[PDB]
């Protein structure tokens, strides 16, 4: 099949792009629970880029699935907890379509390998 070391490298790069895309840091870190109270009690598995960077590092994404399973619990959290009509609802449509795109591309760099 194919190495690990590439394969993270490809990830690390990967997550750059994703991040790059949320231009307001809002899906940078966890969403701050001292802030929303309520949110563990809809969302049951919160997910933001530090966290997905750290599991990166541990080891915890080696297939590509994976990865891509994370980034898109940020994006559907974020439709599941906020109205339609707030500016993070519509956040999370963007990323999903400009995330969405770097993954597809990011694919394809796997698939190389
Ligand atoms: C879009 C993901 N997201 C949500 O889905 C919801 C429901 N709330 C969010 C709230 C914040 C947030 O509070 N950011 C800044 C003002 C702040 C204030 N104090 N602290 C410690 C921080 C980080 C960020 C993201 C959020």
């Amino acid at each position: 099949e194919m190495q690990l070391t590439p394969f993270l490298i490809l990830l690390r790069k990967t997550l750059e792009q994703l991040q790059e895309k949320d231009t307001g840091n809002i899906f940078s870190e966890p969403v701050p629970l001292s802030e929303v109270p309520d949110y563990l009690d809809h969302i049951k598995k919160p997910m933001d880029f530090f966290t997905m960077k750290q599991n990166l590092e541990a080891y915890r994404y080696l297939n590509f699935d994976d990865f891509e399973e994370d980034f898109n619990l940020i994006v559907s959290n974020c439709l599941k907890y906020n109205a339609k009509d707030t500016i993070f609802y519509r956040a999370a449509v963007r990323l999903r379509e400009q995330g969405g795109a770097v993954l597809r591309q990011a694919r394809r760099q796997a698939e190389k390998m």
